[PDB]
């Protein structure tokens, strides 16, 4: 029950974000497409990451969040997460398995 | 390595939000204040737990977040979380310990 260090807050935040995207509507209205985009932009301005190698502010303004659909948003967030993985020497996550991981459970039934 | 259940998603999101508030500026600009207000508003529309989001939307529309300062916002978020605690039968968190819990660590160097 101590303050989150970078690693712990990261783990909290990916879990929240990927779950957010997993339950985002398959067919979002324009207003929802715009709320989610805006949400991700505001997130980029406030996420605590002092002296982080990933400049997420700049990253979110260059490769803008694609909030057209659940799968678009899901895949965009997965690519973002993989950019952070690369800088940190963590292996690439296979983005095609994003639903198994965060919504449905691995096909092997272990969830 | 499996999808978040309601309890897991919850633990991660609070950690993320209290930490977000803990690193919010002491004297934020009018634009930061408005951004954070909007962030929370959109959050309440999209939080993946359906029952949970309808619940917090109605609590947030009742008392909008005070994003005036790190203190106001952190405390506001503490009070919001204590409402969910009460509904769920969990103990009250002493909001005077919030800075210690999510920012500075316990005054006794326990962290
Ligand atoms: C926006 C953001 C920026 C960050 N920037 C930095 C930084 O610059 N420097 C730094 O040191 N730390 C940064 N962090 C924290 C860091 O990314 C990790 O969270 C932390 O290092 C813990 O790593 P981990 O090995 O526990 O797994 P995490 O990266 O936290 O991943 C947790 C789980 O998500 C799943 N996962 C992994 N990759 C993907 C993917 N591509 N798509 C979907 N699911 C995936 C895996 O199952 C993994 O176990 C950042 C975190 C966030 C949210
Ligand atoms: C916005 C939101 C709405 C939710 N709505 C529901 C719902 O309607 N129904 C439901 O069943 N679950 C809901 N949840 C999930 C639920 O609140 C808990 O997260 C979950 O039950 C796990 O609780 P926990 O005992 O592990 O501790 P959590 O409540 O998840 O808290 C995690 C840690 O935060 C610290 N903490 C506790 N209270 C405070 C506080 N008030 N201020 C600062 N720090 C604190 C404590 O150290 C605690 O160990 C919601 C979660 C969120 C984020
Ligand atoms: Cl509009
Ligand atoms: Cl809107
Ligand atoms: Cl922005
Ligand atoms: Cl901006
Ligand atoms: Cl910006
Ligand atoms: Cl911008
Ligand atoms: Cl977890």
């Amino acid at each position: 029950d101590c303050p989150q260090d970078r690693e712990e807050l990261g783990r909290n935040t990916w879990a929240f974000l990927h779950t957010l995207a997993a339950y985002y509507p398959d067919m979002p209205t324009p207003e929802q497409q715009q709320d989610m985009a805006q949400f991700i932009h505001i997130f980029s301005k406030f996420y605590p990451c002092e002296e982080c190698a990933e400049d997420i502010r700049k990253r979110i303004d260059r490769s803008q969040p694609d909030t057209s659909t659940r799968v678009s948003f899901s895949q965009w967030l997965c690519r973002l997460h993989n950019e952070v993985n690369r800088k940190l020497g963590k292996p690439d996550f296979d983005c095609s398995r994003v639903d198994e991981r965060w919504r449905d459970g691995w096909k092997d039934g272990s969830c």
